[PDB]
């Protein structure tokens, strides 16, 4: 087996999706055609998701960078090919991305370590286009609007006094929104040759937080919208290694 | 209740016993005296233990800095005074310090990137004198031998080929072991004015990795010792607040 | 008039081609249907192009970071909308990407200086989608195979023997090319909301210079067609703003 | 004898009490029991001290991290096994550690270049647990009250006006002191398998220097009491390689 | 031939005097005593000089460090012994420097990439002392009045509003001007054996852009005095080798 | 008086000539024409020179750039006009530069950290031009030959084995010698508008002391010629202030 996923070597899927709580795997098995159970060890829970004729894994990464690239390690060196994160963020944009809007991110802010233990700083946290493409035919296809944008992914939630945080610098340099795995992911994928992607629910504003306007609020239409993309591009990716 | 622990601001206790695997909090709960389960949330576990006349809470962090310190910053922000962590670590002598052996560490190595994104790099991760002086007089008493050291809190588990691990440079500047969340607690404590501390058992070692020498053998009655300490730490250490 | 460009406000056009050298602009001219001369400044020469019924600029950028950073600036004050790189680039997957093929790029490594004296170096260097998309359908409808993958932007062209380059570590990264320019382009138009790409063709590998595998031979026929999937990417995506 | 201490070999005992101003060597040398002055080179003045039946170096560093290192170096390479530093510092806490208060500290901020040379910025300045302890436990015999905390070794006494000071960071993360050279003692200390610890007594507070509030008043009684318990600590120490 | 100046081996002198524009190689080649053109490819213009009885290149670098190292390094490998640049530069003191001032500098902010690819940051980017003194002593000769100090040589021309520019900084420390290039020159100036110095008008004042005060007015008899003061010192170095 | 050098503010003359030890300063002041005693705080040992007609101050620095910057910015503060180094000095040249033999230098590697606490590392530490002409023009008036070059200026004089020196990597990029106070020095006084030098005799190579190669021989002839030149140098440079 998987040394920290507990899941075996066989069962690992061309394409997985991945996200952060593993509450929601088990909302999300329960949307698709059927599952199986197969593992649940620490914060990484994984069912094999059967959808439109496909089979695809869906596994829980838990919060924040460092753990995420244990799971996501242990899927590229076994046998994925594709990884798709689903997860929520922050608006960086309060005018124009409001809570409940989806976004399709192509690149990520490497506001990380382990990516920077992995490969020098100057490399760029980018998905696999196809991937991306792919997750946008599914919304428009779907008729659900979303926007298009990079993601600062940063290892500081609560930000203190001392040092400032950079999501003002990163929201005038036109990132759109804020989380805590992508680049890990897409870093990661890039040096083991796997295909990456991100779909993410806005969940409040960071710069709007001493107003309540925290992320606390899944819109529960906009995220079984967000939900529905992420399992059609799967099954639409997976179809070329079936 | 607490953003993310989901546990109500009265329930912080003053001392609070922290653990990476929610599955940790429920083997640790049912050697208390008794308990009361409080929240169960993403990789967030949190229970009130009574020990030896005293309450205090046992909760999970999870694997790794950035996901660590959303616990650590809401225990600092709604009460806690005092925060233990009690782990596994991976040896950096492996003449001198073997599977099972525990570790009662000091100080950390700050190879996250939260703590740098909260104060300058030079600022060390040390814990507090009387916690580390508090798990010592314990394990004396219990004539449970213990090693002390510096602990590599790293956040890349899996390391790559092309950027070298500092793992060795560590090793030869004496650091005893290495895991995934004590500089980042210590910073945050220090920030917070919360006192902490890092009891850890020995479970493998990096180095010798390619001859199977994993962190997958946690030695029973090794275990049971070092869980022992940190829940007598935990009841001395609340008798000053209670 | 524009302050280093020469050329007036007004004849900015939505799509701009960028290439180094100011000869390659006079070749660029005579492939299109016809053309007007509009300036000649130092190693800036600028010819508005008309294609396939469309009008755009092209632009020479000089050698280096810090010179085409003059230009790209210039350019996004003053009203371009799209800018593709059409240049040259050594390989760095000698097995695999040969002399004269052609790389389509999505992202780049920020090797430069400018870069990040705009923005922190985690940000990413990465090309609009639409623009990677619309050169990878130009080249399929000439049926003109391509690669596509990172391109390493390094500012040091002649390595020394006391700091090592970091091209093998970026190849064993997966990063497909080295160019000069390519991320700083990325970034300032992520910066400036320009949209950006870039096409290369491949002329020697660095890893082979010893040998004689130099940057000295442009296989004619494959410069051709990349020059005509670049002008064909720039008529199409000039209709948009036509 | 050593290279630039020019003390032999056969001198150097288990326990040295460094400090920074040779005239203070000649000041301490009085108040113990007898002495042997050994050398005199530089800013280094070493005298072989009787105290309390235990025999202990005191030997001068000077001013600043890399003078003080050399010492420490031949210290730690010469037989040194325990180095207590005694020295003067400024108030970063000003509202709660005034003129002449002892602070007894047990980790520090790394404001230096030579711990940068020897090991990578992550790794924790702190002093040993004993020898902290040590020092609390003959303040607390002596009934001496003390402050403990954390020192910043800055190597920069008098600021400029373009690059902040970054004393006021430190001094909102709760550092209580700063001073020169505890940082540089306790990394080599480390590194060499040497414990260490610190003595301070409070001369000033950097924030009010615009008032007059300077390093230039050593409070005589409280001069004394800090010495005494200096001396204290060596001798206890020194028993234990007796 | 030169790789990328398309100059042949035996056509490289001894002292080359090096500026950033092609057209200005034209305009000096004409205040020689004669002249003989020997290659132009893309932003490099090479012709052999002729002036008060000695030879010496004059070639053009192009804009910016990255560009110009290709020419220095190929300069450096083939045989130039002393390289001169003259160029233009803004002023960093506008109470005491003013347009068409001439700087003959000595050092230099190494704002570029390409120095710190080729040795640490650490190293200083200083010009050689003889050709320094060479200068100074024609424009003494002239009876043209100069300025000396440092210049800063930065890769960002265009600041924008996220990250400070350093100029304010470098001003404040006393640093003269600005310009892009003589860092560059002057380490690979020492890296390679090879000794070198710059000479530059005022044009301009970054600090009074907002109120027009631009890189765009050569005071044309302030022009001439540095040009003759150039050819001066490169005729007087010239003869040594002669 | 000064805060630490203790030397009324009326008794600093324009010209001072530091050096490391206090006892070189005691040396230095007989082969004046006559002297006078005027502080000994620390290792900062001050006398007045009287020689050739000129008064200067001689100071003692102590070792180390954290410690020298305290010397060298009180009196800059307090009225020095210039300041000569005149210093000992490892080859990093061996085959060329060898012991007792003497450098005259002009800048350094900025290997401290009090520079950097002062201004950005892209600044170079550069000496006057003028103090450096006259060092060289009194070297030859009395016929003592010798070197220029760039010192590396290091607050590590030991090295250990974890993080390589950095001693061949500058020897590789021609630096001359290495020290421990020049780049401190020369940064302060750019910084301070102080015109600054330094003279240097060679004790050893570090590259040999694994063969006993040490700094422990000043060839007692050499070490008189630079301490001639040196204040040969002051006295000259002294007489355009007086
Ligand atoms: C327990 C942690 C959770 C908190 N937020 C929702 C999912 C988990 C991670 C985080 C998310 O990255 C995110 C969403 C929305 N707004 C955010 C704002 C800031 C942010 O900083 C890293 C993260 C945000
Ligand atoms: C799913 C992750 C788990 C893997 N190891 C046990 C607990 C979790 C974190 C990690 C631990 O820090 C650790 C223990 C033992 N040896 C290790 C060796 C290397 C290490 O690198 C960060 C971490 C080690
Ligand atoms: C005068 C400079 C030219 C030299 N090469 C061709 C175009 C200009 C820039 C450079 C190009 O980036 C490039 C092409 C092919 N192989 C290369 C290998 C290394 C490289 O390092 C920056 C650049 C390469
Ligand atoms: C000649 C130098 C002396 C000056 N101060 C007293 C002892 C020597 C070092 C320094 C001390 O670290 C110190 C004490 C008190 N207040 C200080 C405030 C600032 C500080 O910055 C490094 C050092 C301070
Ligand atoms: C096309 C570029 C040109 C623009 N300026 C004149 C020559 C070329 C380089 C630059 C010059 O370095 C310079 C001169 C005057 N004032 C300047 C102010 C700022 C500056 O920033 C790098 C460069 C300046
Ligand atoms: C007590 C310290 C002394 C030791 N050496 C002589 C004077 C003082 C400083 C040092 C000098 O910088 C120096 C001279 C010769 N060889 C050296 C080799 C290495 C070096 O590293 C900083 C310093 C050297």
């Amino acid at each position: 087996l998987l040394r920290h996923l507990k899941i075996s070597k066989e069962q690992i899927t061309p394409v997985v999706l991945v996200v952060g709580d593993p509450g929601r795997v088990d909302k999300i098995k329960v949307v698709c055609d059927s599952y199986v159970d197969l593992a649940y060890n620490r914060e990484y829970k994984s069912v094999e998701c059967h959808y439109k004729g496909q089979k695809f894994l869906c596994v829980s990464h838990g919060v924040g960078s460092a753990g995420c690239a244990v799971c996501f390690e242990e899927l590229c060196q076994n046998g994925a090919k594709v990884i798709i994160r689903a997860g929520s963020c922050g608006s960086l944009q309060p005018d124009l991305i409001k809570r409940g809007d989806i976004c399709i991110c192509n690149a990520a802010v490497r506001e990380d370590r382990v990516s920077h233990l992995l490969i020098h700083g100057d490399f760029p946290a980018v998905g696999d286009f196809d991937v991306y493409d792919t997750l946008n035919k599914c919304a428009q296809e779907l008729n659900v609007p979303v926007f298009n944008g990079i993601s600062v992914s940063s290892d500081m939630y609560y930000p203190n006094k001392i040092i400032p945080s950079r999501l003002e610098d990163y929201s005038k340099a036109n990132a759109a929104v804020v989380e805590m795995e992508l680049a890990t992911l897409m870093v990661i994928g890039t040096l083991r040759k796997v295909k990456t992607g991100g779909i993410l629910i806005v969940d409040g504003c960071p710069f709007k937080w001493d107003e309540g306007d925290f992320d606390n609020n899944l819109v529960p239409h906009q995220l079984e919208n967000m939900i529905k993309i992420a399992l059609g591009a799967c099954a639409k990716l997976a179809t070329k290694y079936a």
